[PDB]
């Protein structure tokens, strides 16, 4: 598993398209080791390939698989405002749910 | 080095922008092993990070470094017509010089 970070920020839709353009996907950490590896390649807050768009508070990867390992920031996920269904990795390595329409860096995953 | 191929076709400047978006570069094989590795990921004709834009018939990688290893297809490079200053990897692994404004898949290189 190889991880690469984007340089510019963009909404999840464009982020997914970017990783997919090179036949990869948006990074989804499966354990603390991968979480750290992704954190290190990202120089700022970045999207992860996790969302609860299909069912609220049910987080799954971009292929529909529910995630087991999670690393939520204290107080998260809180689905604030009109809703937050996407997930970003903070620069401390913890996760925060955010609006999928907002712009952040993206870390892509390749195998 | 890790090599990944794009899904869509685009001209060289767009190809460079794509690879650089993930902090990579357009694949430049330095030997036959890497050439075959790029072959493994390219399902169709793809751009390589090589051009003779500075001086005709003097090929350099995208950072202006003159390359040594080459794997030109028989009869190439021939700089046909108004000029061919970019390079693509044919599906047989050999190279052809083409117009930088023409569209092809791109193979990006990461380390
Ligand atoms: O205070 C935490 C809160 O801050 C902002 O409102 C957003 O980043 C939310 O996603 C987050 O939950
Ligand atoms: O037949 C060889 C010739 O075919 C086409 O004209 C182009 O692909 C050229 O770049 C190539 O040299
Ligand atoms: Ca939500
Ligand atoms: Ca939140
Ligand atoms: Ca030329
Ligand atoms: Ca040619």
């Amino acid at each position: 598993k190889y991880f690469m970070s984007s340089v510019r920020r963009m909404p999840l839709n464009r982020a997914k398209a970017l990783c997919s353009e090179l036949q990869g996907t948006v990074a989804t950490p499966r354990n603390a080791e991968e979480n750290r590896a992704i954190q290190n390649v990202a120089k700022d807050v970045a999207f992860l390939g996790i969302t609860d768009q299909r069912t609220e508070n049910v987080f799954e990867d971009l292929t529909g698989n529910r995630v087991r390992y999670t690393n939520w920031n204290e107080g998260e996920p809180n689905n604030v405002g009109s809703g937050e269904n996407c997930v970003v990795l903070l620069t401390n390595g913890k996760w925060n749910d955010v609006p999928c329409s907002d712009s952040f860096l993206v870390v892509c995953e390749f195998s």
